[PDB]
């Protein structure tokens, strides 16, 4: 729970850092990443899979390790 919490704190830190809001992600990604889904990752309310995390890190353009708590 705490881990999920802190993981989502970084998922948010990277997203906002490149100036994108949650709606921004859904739009730029042509709908592959739904704001709803990404938000729930950022609040630790929904658990991302390691696979899925790997793709996000790619979409954002950062080393996937960096998103780990």
């Amino acid at each position: 729970s705490e881990y999920a919490k802190q993981l989502g704190a970084k998922l948010r830190a990277i997203r906002t850092q490149q100036g994108l809001s949650l709606h921004g992600v859904e739009e730029k990604s042509q709908g592959r990443w739904k704001a709803v889904v990404v938000g729930s990752y950022e609040r630790g309310d929904r658990a991302v899979t390691v696979q899925r995390l790997a793709e996000l890190a790619d979409f954002y353009g950062v080393p996937v390790q960096e998103l780990l708590p």
